[PDB]
DNA sequence: TAACCGCCAAGGGGATTACTCCCTAGTCTCCAGGCACGTGTCAGATATATACATCGATAACGGCCAGTTGTGTTTGGTGTGTTTG
C-alpha cells in the first residue's frame, strides 16, 4: 500500500522523535508533534518507489548538554537485514566520533546479525527496533508509569541512604520494552513513580540486571 | 581103828527077743521170700523259647538355611530453514 505505508512511516518517525526527546537529546518542539500533512508535503507521500524512500528520512540528533554526542536512526530496506548492511553502516559511522545509533528493521534481523551487533558493543553502541514495536509509544500507556533514568551520583546517594546494597534492589531485565526504550544498560537504576491509591504517590527503584 | 579080805545072801536090772506102731525120707506140686524188672512220679540237667536289656544302625522327628484420572510445567533430539565461512 501507499497511503498506509506513509502513515506508518510518519508514526514511526514521531515515535522515534518522542523517544529521543525522552532520553535527553534536544529536538524541535515542531518535529516532536508534527502532523502528517507537513510530512507528506516534506517528503512526497509516494513511498511506493518514490521520494519518501527509506534511508533518506534518517535523523541525527545531538544530546542536550553534550553537543558532541549524537546517534543515528537508520532504516534499512532489506526486510531480513543481514550483517553486510550493519557492517557498512558501522563503517560509515566510524568516520565521525558518534558512538550510539538505533536501527529500525522491517522484519527481525537474522540471528547471525545479533552476534555482530553485540560484538561491536563496547566500541559502538547500536540497538534494533521493529517498526511494529515503534508504531505506538508505550510510555504514554495508562499502565506504564513514568520512568526516570537516574545518574550514578544519585544512585550512590540512594544506596548510602538506605544502607542497602544495590544487589538488594528489585530487578528489571534489559530486554524489557521500557528498558530498551530508555536505552538503559546493565548496572543502572531506573526510578519509578506510581500513583498510589493509598498514599497518593509512591516512588520505587529498579536496578537493571 | 577101819581098810581089807573072806564067806554068804537077795534080787535088781542090763541085755535080748518077737512083734508092733507109725515115723520120716522121698516125690510132685505149689507158696513165701528176695532180688530184678516195669511203670510212674518228683527232682535235676540240658535244651528251645520268650522276654528285657545294652548296643548299633535307619530314620522319624526338630529345626535351620536356601531359593521362590487429570492438569500443568520442564528437557532433549530431529527435521527444516536461513546465514555464514
Amino acid at each position: 500500500d501507499d497511503e498506509e505505508e506513509t502513515y506508518r512511516l510518519w508514526k514511526i518517525r514521531k515515535t522515534i522523535m518522542q523517544l529521543c526527546h525522552d532520553r535527553g537529546y534536544l529536538v524541535t518542539q515542531d518535529e516532536l508533534d508534527q502532523t502528517l500533512e507537513e510530512f507528506k508535503a516534506q517528503f512526497g507521500d509516494k513511498p511506493s518507489e518514490g521520494r519518501p524512500r527509506r534511508t533518506d528520512l534518517t535523523v541525527l540528533v545531538a544530546h542536550n548538554d553534550d553537543p558532541t554526542d549524537q546517534m543515528f536512526v537508520f532504516f534499512p530496506e532489506e526486510p531480513k537485514v543481514g550483517i553486510k548492511t550493519i557492517k557498512v553502516y558501522c563503517q560509515r559511522m566510524q568516520e565521525e566520533n558518534i558512538t550510539r545509533a538505533l536501527i529500525v528493521v522491517q522484519q527481525g534481523m537474522t540471528p547471525s546479525a545479533k552476534q555482530s551487533l553485540v560484538d561491536m558493543a563496547p566500541k559502538y553502541i547500536l540497538e534494533q527496533f521493529l517498526q511494529q514495536e515503534l508504531l505506538i509509544n508505550i510510555t504514554e500507556h495508562e499502565l506504564v508509569p513514568e520512568h526516570v533514568v537516574m545518574t550514578k551520583e544519585e544512585v550512590t546517594e540512594l544506596l548510602a541512604r538506605y544502607k542497602l546494597r544495590e544487589n538488594q534492589l528489585p530487578r528489571i531485565q534489559a530486554g524489557d520494552p521500557v528498558a530498551r526504550y530508555f536505552g538503559i544498560k546493565r548496572g543502572q537504576v531506573v526510578k519509578i513513580i506510581r500513583p498510589s491509591e493509598t498514599a497518593g504517590r509512591y516512588i520505587t527503584y529498579r536496578l537493571v540486571q
